[PDB]
């Protein structure tokens, strides 16, 4: 089997991407944030505290003929940005882009934090990291990908995120028309439950490539590129008037600037992030201070190849017995 779904930026800054997902019988379509950084499929629901729901589409398990309470199961998750959600669990039929899983754990939110309530465009998350991070207790549940894997023509999914444009999530096949040149594959560690790999280095603009090992995760549910403080300082040093602002919470730069590109290594291959990808616009409406798309990972405890980096590439998440990542230019 295979599936193929379009993913659409939620706003003019590409803060996140939503993908339609069919849940239940008859189908209830919810727009989910596909997150290679986490392993829970959770939704706004008919059980979500009514004061915490502000325009999201909700899943109603009582309207699904295939929904079954997963008796006694609960979940609770905390994300890197301080957001959280929790609730109980149903199993139901879930389809992405024509690919169907029966008996998927659908985590129904009773409670969501303010950041989720305030984002009307995101109806929930669909985790695509390793199932060892799933939060369901007392019986840990599998991801959508882990449930589909054995039915797929190839045990892979790919992420092809757009810059200020729609892109694609594919399951069970490589679209050889979606990328230029060849795919370079690199080793993955599953030890922390993430798609954790080691970049071979970086360059700023037209500068010389610095060979250096940068361990990080490929995370479609993080907006920005978070790298070590040395690498981020070298990047913003090339932008006149750029500085780290304790008040704003990261590097800002004059909105009048032209940003340089940033290059990261994948083995002997190179992925170039165009400067425009690194502009996240005014810090507040009408400000001439703009927020940077490359920020320090110091304090987060991990480097994160978020959407700024991944949307410059065609990315293969290879879930074979030994997982690997692949990157191609596009
Ligand atoms: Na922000």
């Amino acid at each position: 089997s295979t599936g193929s779904a379009t993913t659409t930026p939620i706003d003019s800054l590409d803060d996140a991407y939503i993908t339609p997902v069919q849940i239940g019988t008859p189908a209830q379509t919810l727009n989910l944030d596909f997150d290679t950084g986490s392993s829970d499929l959770w939704v706004f629901s008919s059980e979500t505290t009514a004061s915490e729901v502000d325009g999201q589409t909700i899943y109603t398990p009582s309207k699904s003929t295939t929904a079954k309470l997963l008796s006694g199961a609960t979940w609770s998750i905390s994300y890197g940005d301080g957001s959280s959600s929790s609730g109980d669990v149903y199993t139901d039929t879930v389809s992405v882009g024509g690919l169907t899983v029966t008996g998927q754990a659908v985590e129904s939110a009773k409670k969501v934090s303010s950041s989720f309530t305030e984002d009307s465009t995101i109806d929930g998350l669909l985790g695509l990291a390793f199932s060892t991070l799933n939060t369901v207790s007392p019986t840990q549940q599998k991801t959508f990908f882990d449930n589909a894997k054995a039915s797929l023509d190839s045990p892979v999914f790919t992420a092809d995120l757009g810059y200020h444009a729609p892109g694609t999530y594919n399951f069970g096949f490589i679209d050889t028309t979606a990328y230029t040149g060849s795919i370079t594959y690199t080793a993955v560690s599953t030890k922390q439950g993430f798609w954790e790999w080691t970049s071979t280095g970086y360059a700023v603009g037209s500068g010389t490539f610095k060979s250096t090992s940068i361990d990080g995760i490929a995370d479609t549910g993080t907006t920005l590129l978070y790298l070590p403080a040395t690498v981020v300082s070298a990047y913003w040093a090339q932008v006149s008037g750029a500085k780290s602002s304790s008040s704003v919470g990261g590097y800002v730069f004059p909105c009048s600037a032209t940003l340089p590109s940033f290059t990261f290594g994948v083995g002997s291959a190179r992925i170039v992030i165009p400067g425009d990808y690194i502009d996240f616009g005014p810090i507040s409406t009408g400000s001439s201070s703009c927020f940077g798309g490359i920020q320090s990972s110091a304090g987060i405890g991990i480097n994160i190849f978020g959407d700024v980096a991944l949307k410059a590439a065609f990315v293969v998440f290879n879930g074979a017995t030994t997982p690997t990542l692949g990157f191609a230019s596009k």
